[PDB]
């Protein structure tokens, strides 16, 4: 509908897959080569199937913070045949509040879905599903179950990724650059 929805659509159409793993289907955001991220409640294992392949996991860690407190993002390394646009140039260095946000989602359920949830909040500390999480950005929007994984811009940068909510509001975990250096 505006630039917001056009900067969100070009980062869904060519970054983003379906990721199913045992505890379901998640958008899943790819950064740069064969590397993407997915929220850490997703269990991912060894396998994984990405838009219904099978595919091997070569590599997944669950961030942590340097007072070893959850981050709710896990960075996944594909066995897949083909390279993600590199986006790490959209991806703010440090903690932030932003204006005018999208939540973007993409699976089986929730096809070509957009979500202007405005003002975003940096938040901060959240007791998340029982656990302890920092790095969370809050936006005024009743996010359900299936949201997971959708992605969270504003013009030109991607500054999140879904994870939960409390039926009122939806939270984010942030994605900073550094989470990225190769
Ligand atoms: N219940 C499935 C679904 C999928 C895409 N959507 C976009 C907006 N609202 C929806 C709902």
């Amino acid at each position: 509908m505006g630039p917001g929805f056009d900067f969100a659509q070009a980062i869904m159409k060519k970054n983003t897959v379906i990721a199913r793993t045992e505890k379901g289907e998640f958008t899943m955001l790819g950064v740069y080569d064969r590397v993407a991220v997915i929220p850490t409640h997703a269990s991912v294992g060894e396998i994984i199937y990405i838009n219904d392949v099978e595919t091997r996991v070569l590599d997944a860690c669950a961030l942590r913070d340097l007072t070893d407190t959850n981050l709710e993002i896990t960075i996944v390394k594909l066995d897949r045949n083909q390279k993600f646009r590199d986006i790490r140039h959209f991806l703010p260095r440090c903690e932030d509040d932003y204006n005018d946000a999208v939540l973007s989602v993409h699976t089986s359920k929730f096809p070509n879905m957009y979500i202007p949830v405005g003002q975003v909040t940096n938040y901060g500390f959240l007791n998340l599903g029982g656990t302890p999480t920092h790095r969370i950005l809050m936006y005024n929007f009743p996010t359900r179950a299936g949201q997971c994984g959708g992605v969270v811009t504003t013009t030109g940068k991607v500054i999140g990724i879904h994870v939960g909510g409390n039926g009122a509001q939806g939270f984010a975990a942030m994605l900073l650059h550094s989470y990225f250096t190769d």
